[PDB]
């Protein structure tokens, strides 16, 4: 009763839907299944499959400290290279530990430069089609080769006691960022409060200026922002940890972007295995893991510094050549599904899902998807709960402004496992219905998935 369920949805919402028994060649439900749509975070299903095929479940991201030169009486005569590898889980502590290892190895002083090497990747750290306005948000932090603590930092914004005075910013001292406030404090119930925005404006070298207005508040406003220049940020963290460990140097911090032969590895950190990281990625919809993996796929397949284009080409090739899926006119722009350039039909995603199901004993893939009513993004999915399908749906969600997708597997009343793709976009509610905007979605899903479960 798809057309009927559609009437639950806001005016003019666009659904493309396909439901098909695992291993079958004809769908049970086909509603605009050939139509292209924005996949949002369901793109991560493709990223995970191509990643397992190209890199394997035991791949680890790695970061090293390398020396180029001889060490004479504790002095490195040459450069220290910190070679980053797009590990999305690297932490400040890891940098601190690698420096401790460097110190313990006998290096007290560097007669030379400190190089922040990001040559594993090239070109922009932002995928084509990502909205500019989200670039300062942590969910869209540029997934650079140099990541520390997810390239996200937090700040506290305090209103001035005196209306009219500048709001002021508190930030922890260890974050190598530079904050400026041009934020005017407003009285509690100002009319100027209506159209005066509070904005963040990023500058070079991880400078951020806050502008606009802030109404007086009793508690400081917590804000979190994305680092725009990972290389500089990681360099500053490295500089701080070197100084704390008493290692001095004569040169400066420089970027090394061109491919080069590695020095001797004196310290290293490897991530958890790729299967573990893909699990986090699929359970929680981790954009940063998805996108670091995506550019790593292209680097590994083509032996070139990883770029968005190389990743797109690689994923297409892997799907066709290793999984037997020709994605045709599909557009793959990134790994996370954030890009509004991504475009794929349910019927194409269905081929991917059918491949995964067929090879699931090899891939151990379906166990990584959120299980409705249990974990990940589906722990609390109201539509699926009310449908009676908790514990019976393993599926990847995808959500952007106006896009509410699901893609995965359902075990039905008969025990038949079915793959399904729900691509719902163009979803918008009347301006006076905003913080209720999700009830039509919930009503739609409750009915749809009960139907699928009960009738198959
Ligand atoms: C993929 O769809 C991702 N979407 C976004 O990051 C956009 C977004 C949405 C809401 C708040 C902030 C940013 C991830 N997938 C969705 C999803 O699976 O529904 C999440 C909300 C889990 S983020």
């Amino acid at each position: 009763n798809v057309d009927e369920y559609i009437t639950q949805l806001p005016a003019g919402a666009n659904l493309a839907l396909m439901v098909q028994k695992v291993g079958a060649s004809a769908p049970a439900i086909d509603y605009h299944s050939q139509q292209m749509a924005l996949p949002a975070s369901t793109q991560k299903v493709i990223t995970a499959l191509a990643a397992l095929i190209q890199l394997g479940p035991d791949f680890r991201f790695t970061t090293t400290l390398e020396t180029k030169g001889n060490v004479e009486n504790g002095v490195l005569k040459g450069d220290l290279v910190a070679r980053f590898g797009a590990d999305p889980t690297l932490k400040r502590q890891d940098i601190r530990n690698m420096v401790a290892t460097l110190k313990k190895s006998g290096v007290n002083q560097i007669d030379g430069n400190v190089l922040i090497d990001t040559s594993i990747f090239a070109s922009h750290d932002k995928a084509p089609g990502w909205p500019w306005n989200d670039m300062t948000q942590c969910f869209s932090a540029p997934p650079a080769a140099a990541i520390v603590d997810r390239n996200c930092f937090s700040v506290s914004l305090y209103s001035a006691p005196k209306p009219g005075d500048m709001a002021f910013i508190r930030v922890a001292s260890y974050y190598p960022v530079t904050m400026f406030s041009q934020v005017r404090t407003l009285p509690r119930g100002s009319a100027e409060a209506q159209y005066c925005e509070l904005d963040v404006v990023p500058g070079d070298l991880n400078r951020f200026t806050l502008t606009g207005c802030l109404p007086q508040r009793s508690e400081p406003l917590p804000l979190a922002f994305a680092v725009q220049d990972g290389a500089s940020y990681a360099g500053a963290i490295l500089k701080y940890e070197l100084k704390q460990a008493g290692i001095t140097w004569s040169g400066t911090l420089l970027r090394q972007t061109q491919v080069n032969e590695p020095g001797t590895v004196v310290a290293s950190k490897q991530s958890a295995p790729l299967h573990d990281l893909l699990k986090i990625m699929l359970k929680k919809s981790d954009n940063m893991i998805a996108d670091t993996v995506f550019r790593m796929i292209g680097h590994a397949r083509f032996n070139v510094p990883g770029t968005w284009r190389a990743g797109s080409d690689a994923v297409r090739q892997i799907l066709r050549q290793q999984a037997g899926v020709d994605i045709g006119n599909t557009i793959i722009a990134d790994g996370s599904g954030l890009s509004r350039h991504n475009l794929i039909a349910p019927a194409t995603m269905m081929q991917v899902l059918q491949y995964i199901a067929q090879h699931d004993n090899e891939l151990n893939f379906i166990s990584m998807l959120p299980l409705a009513g249990y974990d990940g993004s589906l722990q609390y999915r109201a539509g699926l709960h009310q449908a009676g399908v908790d514990g019976k749906v393993s599926a990847k969600t995808g959500s952007l402004q106006g896009v509410y997708n699901l893609a995965g597997f359902i075990t039905t009343a008969s025990g038949q496992r079915m793959a399904f793709v729900q691509y719902l976009s163009g979803y918008a509610v009347e301006p006076a219905d905003q913080r209720n905007r999700r009830i039509p979605l919930v009503r739609f899903e409750s009915r749809l998935y009960k139907d699928i479960y009960q009738n198959n």
